[PDB]
């Protein structure tokens, strides 16, 4: 056994499923009937290639704005989250949210993750950012805009369906231990 202690701060816009995806991990059940703003005090154990971590799992909001500043420092990696049905949320991942991270957080790893994966091959979607028509995010869209920032990590995944859920944590656990 070991004790790598690690924290992770999940940053972001409103709606990307920041809780949703701190809840859902934890429990490995999506909150149907209510989610509060933000959910901390949480520890993640992973066993990855063969170390043993504790990845401390935080959270932040905008509803709380003035508590972003709180929660960045010893962040040990960064979960910057948008989601695939808000590109408009893409679209502030270069502007605030990086940077924030270069003033409250100099260096320290990111890992981008594309949350509401569910949310893009959907009608009520297709339908409505095709109303707008801004087709939802594609994958190297994403990718792609994870190496502009510079997240050693590109991740999207879903926490209705919880598939990619464990890597959005397993992948920050080698950012941690890298
Ligand atoms: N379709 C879909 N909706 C999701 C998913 N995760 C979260 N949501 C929605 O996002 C809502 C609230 O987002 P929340 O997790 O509070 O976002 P936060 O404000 O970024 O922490 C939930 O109540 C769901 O309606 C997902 O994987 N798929
Ligand atoms: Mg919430």
């Amino acid at each position: 056994m070991a004790a790598i202690r690690k924290k992770l701060v999940i940053v972001g816009d409103g709606a990307c499923g920041k809780t949703c995806l701190l809840i859902v991990n934890s429990k490995d059940q999506f909150p149907e009937v209510y989610v509060p703003t933000v959910f901390e005090n949480y520890v993640a154990d992973i066993e990855v290639d063969g170390k043993q971590v504790e990845l401390a799992l935080w959270d932040t909001a905008g509803d709380y704005d003035r508590l972003r500043p709180l929660s960045y420092p010893d962040t040990d990696v960064i979960l910057m989250c948008f989601s695939i049905d808000s590109p408009d949320s893409l679209e502030n991942i270069p502007e605030k949210w990086t940077p924030e991270v270069k003033h409250f957080c100099p260096n320290v790893p990111i890992i981008l993750v594309g949350n509401k994966k569910d949310l893009r091959n959907d009608e009520h979607t297709r339908r409505e950012l095709a109303k707008m028509k801004q087709e939802p995010v594609k994958p190297e869209e994403g990718r792609d805009m994870a190496n502009r920032i510079g997240a050693f990590g590109y991740m999207e995944c879903s926490a209705k369906t919880k598939d990619g859920v464990r890597e959005v944590f397993e992948m920050a656990t080698r950012a941690a231990l890298q």
